[PDB]
């Protein structure tokens, strides 16, 4: 079951209203291009935790009545000049006052700052470990107003610029917040290294698969109005939902790519369609019904590569997951609204400035017929090495070392920690709530730390197990709710943590108080949780609904669950390639990032993509060679002409996308590299090792098995148009007996029954010809008869003709019907002075063929019927009737009306 009509009649209605059609929607592209520029201001980010998990649960109960730490917000070290001690009291005094200054210039943005800088003469150990012991550093500590990230990072950006020239500049910035603002600014950088570096790479690869400006020119408009009217769309979501700040570059590397795939596809095809001959209205037409469905379905396929993220309940995952969603539904309408219209308008002139102005694939799918295992047997093994460092990778959050190894903030973050160690800590948290509402007594907090001294491997620095577990810290951000007790020590190996945390929840709780176990390993370890417990149904509904529109398209039971096995050997070889680079860290010397555990949400956001874009050019490559099996040719040029067909589009759209995908490969954010890096190798895979190679050697072994349609599973072929529809178009058909534009008795489809003005008479030739009293009415069927035995009489009289018999030898079947036509509506004697004409129709000269029998005076007379027949003539198709200008109002008998 489908539905092209649907198509059929969009492809018409676009060429109809082009020109509202462009001007609406570029209208609201450039709209939300305006709306979707502020996009940057409403993003998050937050989102890489599980916030329904016990964890996130013990943070919102901690921070609602502790008050949130804003001791790490930031924390800046302090270095006195020309080799001055810490102890200097002028100095002091100067950068004392220096500190107050930006503090009461930015009370809406800081709490304050707190350091051994503030009070240097103290006894308080912890406040006196704030200085280095020979003298030269100390850091202070600058809590910020706000009450979630996102405000208290824009607060910090609000004052780091007056921050930063603290103590002559010499202030070394570090924590939670100059690390945020370098990780999210890692975005700004990928987005203008993509505007410089891809964009004029891609015009280049655009004018070189089209040799033509405008050619080229369209798909990338098309990839300009898909992103901006996605960051509009993106902009409008961010006023619902929480969208994270990963969503943004999303839309770029992914959605850019494919909208100007998808241009360059649709491009390709109209003007293919502008050489068989069709005009542009049908060649728009023509296009949106073959190549528009493509699309649409393409867009289909990814949509439902990327719906089961949903699942996983990371913001992080979800915001992208609707990112990927709205780039490629307005890339897929785009290709088929605006630039459709464009070159409706544009027609042939697509053509008109050529490359001055600025100013074999089916002999290798022949080398791999021959000898399917010599390539096959050698590449599944070569697959299977890379599934191996796959084997092995581990998971975990972000950290400093996302961003390269010689970044100024990820230094002056590693300096602090080794000048102020033991400062920086993750402490997993026991959350106490005491249901009834009263007061936790410390009997209660005594108990639990008893407890909490079950479990092994929690820090002990002075060596004493009863000062271990120690209260929280309360500040003024806290309701001090004495229903809610909270205590608190770090893990000596946080490897151990998912056991411990696993093990402080099997823990009991002290009879009617209920216990959250929280922290940063905590929500982190939950998180992870999280994402492997939904892993399996994920790649469940992604396998099926992938494999069941694979059903749809092929007409096979046995390509899909082979497809399926070449998606998840390009899948797992690729994540192992991926694991190969930076867990174990090959690559990492010339790409200058740090080898590290990858972040786990990264892991579903690559299987989906990964997977999808396995399944699209599968899709695209192997429903081009189902159609050589629906057209009766065998199995194996079935193979390569699908193969040829497709092979300079797929480079081309391939290496655009490895050309966007390749500028993001150098962003100074590891997560990004790992993602743009994962599209690259899939690309280059599934674009040459998989397409070239693996299908068709292993297609064709199981030689014709690879179609298989039980029952009714596959569908029925259409009615094909014959000569009988294409004059009951140009001639009519009638089931009673009318009078002809001269006035003649007539029925069926321009059947002549008498000049007599008798009806009694027509009646009696009708009577005579049916073979029954028919009361001048006769069926469809019997209508048809009339026809087809006329269609014979005609035939005969031109097998007949010394002039008109060559030429119709020489013609196919449908080209013949458009020469029976012109001899039913002129006769014999009519189409033989077309002599000329004829000549070019013998020699298959088309083209020339066509404008010299629209210079008759046939043409004059009958233009909307000569038409039709002529483009017949040109392009050797129905295609001009399937689709037409209905309604002949004059009705006139045809000549060789065949009589019994
Ligand atoms: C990416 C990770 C980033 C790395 C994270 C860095 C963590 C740095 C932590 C810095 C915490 C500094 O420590 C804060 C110390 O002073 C605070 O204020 C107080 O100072 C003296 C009290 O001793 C008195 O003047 C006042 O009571 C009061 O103002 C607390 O009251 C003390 O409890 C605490 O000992
Ligand atoms: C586009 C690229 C993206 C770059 C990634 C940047 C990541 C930088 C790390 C910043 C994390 C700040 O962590 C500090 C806070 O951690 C937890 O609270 C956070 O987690 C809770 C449960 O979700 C929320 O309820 C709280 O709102 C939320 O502050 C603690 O409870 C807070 O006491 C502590 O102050
Ligand atoms: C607001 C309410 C609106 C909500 C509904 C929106 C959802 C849109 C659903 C429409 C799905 C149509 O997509 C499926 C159509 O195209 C596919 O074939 C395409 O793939 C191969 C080319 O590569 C070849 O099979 C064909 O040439 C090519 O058309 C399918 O196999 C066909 O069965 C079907 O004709
Ligand atoms: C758009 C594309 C932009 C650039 C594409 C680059 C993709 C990187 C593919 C894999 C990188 C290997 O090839 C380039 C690498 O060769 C060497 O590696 C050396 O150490 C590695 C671990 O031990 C091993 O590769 C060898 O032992 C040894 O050759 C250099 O030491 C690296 O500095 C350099 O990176
Ligand atoms: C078939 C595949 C098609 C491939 C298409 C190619 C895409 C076009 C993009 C080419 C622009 C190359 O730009 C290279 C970028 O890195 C440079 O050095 C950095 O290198 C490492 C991080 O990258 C670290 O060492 C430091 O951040 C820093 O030294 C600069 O920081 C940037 O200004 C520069 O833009
Ligand atoms: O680029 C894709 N898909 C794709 C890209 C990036 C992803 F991240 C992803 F998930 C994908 F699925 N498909 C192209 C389009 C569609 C169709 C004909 C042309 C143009 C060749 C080929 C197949
Ligand atoms: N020493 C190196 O060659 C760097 N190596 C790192 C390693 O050997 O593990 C890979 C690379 O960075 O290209
Ligand atoms: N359509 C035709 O063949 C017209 N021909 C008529 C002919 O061949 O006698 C004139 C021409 O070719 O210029
Ligand atoms: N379409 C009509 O009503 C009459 N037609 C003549 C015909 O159909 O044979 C004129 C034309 O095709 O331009």
């Amino acid at each position: 079951f489908q539905s092209n009509a649907m198509f059929a009649w969009w492809g018409r209605t676009v060429y109809q209203f082009r020109y509202i059609v462009i001007g609406v929607m570029v209208a609201l592209c450039l709209g939300g291009g305006v709306y979707g520029i502020s996009l940057g201001n409403h993003v998050t980010q937050s989102g890489f935790y599980d916030e329904g998990s016990q964890s996130v649960a013990a943070s919102l109960i901690g921070d609602e009545v502790y008050g949130r730490d804003r001791t790490s917000h930031v924390v800046a070290i302090l270095t006195p000049p020309d080799d001055k001690k810490v102890t200097d009291k002028a100095w002091q005094k100067k950068v004392t006052e220096e500190l107050d200054q930006v503090v009461k210039d930015h009370e809406d943005q800081i709490v304050g700052w707190v350091g051994w800088l503030k009070a240097p003469d103290t006894t308080d150990p912890t406040v006196s470990a704030m200085k280095t012991q020979d003298l030269r550093h100390t850091f202070i500590s600058i809590p910020l107003q706000g009450d979630d990230d996102d405000e208290i990072l824009k607060n910090y950006q609000v004052v780091e610029p007056e921050l930063q020239q603290v103590n002559g500049g010499d202030i070394r910035l570090a924590g939670l917040n100059p690390l945020a603002s370098e990780l999210t600014g890692t975005i700004g950088e990928d987005q203008k290294r993509a505007e410089v570096a891809a964009i004029p790479l891609v015009a280049v690869v655009l004018f070189f698969v089209f040799g033509t400006v405008i050619a080229a020119a369209l798909p990338a408009i098309i990839g300009g109005l898909a992103i901006a009217g996605a960051l509009g769309i993106m902009r409008l979501v961010a006023e619902f939902t929480p969208v994270h700040f990963f969503a943004q570059p999303v839309v770029t590397l992914i959605g850019l790519g494919i909208a100007i795939d998808y241009g360059l596809f649709i491009v390709s095809r109209f003007r293919e369609e502008i050489a068989e001959g069709y005009d542009t209205e049908a060649a728009v037409r023509r296009t949106v019904m073959t190549s528009g469905r493509t699309v649409v379905f393409s867009a289909v396929i990814i949509v439902a590569s990327s719906v089961p993220l949903l699942l996983f309940p990371q913001g992080f995952l979800k915001s992208i997951t609707y990112a990927i969603i709205a780039s490629v539904m307005l890339a897929a309408i785009l290709s088929i609204t605006v630039l459709a219209a464009a070159l409706a308008i544009l027609g042939p002139r697509v053509d008109a400035l050529g490359v001055t102005t600025l100013l074999f694939w089916g002999r290798l799918v022949n080398v791999v017929m021959k000898r399917p295992i010599a390539f096959a047997a050698p590449i599944l093994v070569v697959m299977v090495l890379l599934i191996i460092p796959l084997g092995q990778l581990s998971l975990g959050g972000i950290s400093e070392k996302y961003l390269p190894p010689d970044n100024a903030v990820r230094q002056s973050q590693e300096q602090f920690d080794k000048l102020f160690p033991g400062f920086r800590t993750e402490p997993l948290t026991l959350v106490m709530k005491r249901e009834d509402g009263e007061p936790i007594t410390d009997a209660q907090i005594a108990d639990m730390r008893a407890k909490a001294l079950t479990v092994s491997g929690f820090t002990d620095p002075d060596n004493d197990p009863e000062k271990m577990w120690k209260e929280r810290p309360a500040n003024d951000s806290g309701s001090k709710d004495p229903s809610v007790r909270v205590i608190q020590n770090g893990l000596e190996n946080r490897n151990d943590a998912a056991k411990k945390i696993d093990e402080l929840r099997a823990l009991q709780p002290p009879h009617g108080i209920e216990v959250f176990v929280g922290g940063t390993p905590a929500l982190e370890q939950d998180s992870i949780h999280s994402l492997f417990d939904k892993l399996p149904l994920m790649a469940l509904i992604l396998i099926v609904t992938t494999t069941v529109l694979m059903f749809l398209a092929f007409g096979s039971v046995v390509l899909p669950i082979k497809a399926a096995l070449m998606s998840a050997l390009t899948l797992g070889s690729t994540m192992g390639i991926l694991t190969w680079m930076f867990v174990d860290g090959h690559g990492s010397g010339l790409m200058n990032y740090t080898p590290q555990p990858l972040m786990a949400p990264m892991i579903g956001l690559i299987i989906a993509v990964i997977w999808g874009l396995s399944t699209d050019y599968e899709v695209f490559l192997v429903s081009r060679m189902v159609e050589a099996r629906e057209r009766g040719m065998s199995t194996a040029e079935a193979i390569r002409i699908g193969t040829a067909t497709t092979g300079r589009l797929i480079t081309g759209a391939a290496l655009i996308l490895a050309v966007v995908a390749g500028a993001f490969v150098f962003s100074d954010l590891v997560m990004m590299k790992y993602l743009a890096f994962g599209l690259l190798i899939a690309l280059l895979l599934d674009a040459t090792i998989i397409r070239m190679f693996l299908v068709p050697a292993v297609m064709k072994l199981l030689g014709d098995d690879c179609w298989w349609a039980p029952r009714w599973m596959k569908r029925v072929q259409e009615k094909e148009f014959n000569i009988f529809e294409m004059l009951r178009i140009d001639e009519g058909l009638r089931l009673k007996i009318y009078k002809d534009t001269e006035g003649y008795y007539t029925i069926g489809i321009g059947h002549l029954l008498t000049k007599s003005p008798s009806l009694n008479a027509a009646k009696s030739e009708l009577d005579k010809a049916i073979g029954r009293n028919t009361n001048g009415v006769i069926t469809k069927d019997e209508a048809e008869k009339l026809f087809n035995q006329d269609v014979d009489a005609a035939v005969r009289g031109i097998l007949r003709n010394a002039k008109l018999k060559p030429v119709y030898d020489s013609l196919d079947a449908v080209r013949r019907a458009a020469l029976i036509n012109m001899v039913f509506q002129m006769g014999e004697t009519g189409v033989a002075g077309f002599t000329n004409s004829l000549r070019m129709l013998q020699q298959k000269r088309w083209d020339e063929a066509a404008v010299n029998l629209a210079k008759s005076r046939w043409y004059n007379q009958t233009p909307n019927r000569a038409k039709r027949v002529i483009t017949t003539f040109r392009t050797g198709t129905w295609d001009a009737y399937e689709f037409h200008l209905g309604g002949i109002k004059a009705f006139h008998h045809h000549h060789h009306h065949h009589h019994h």
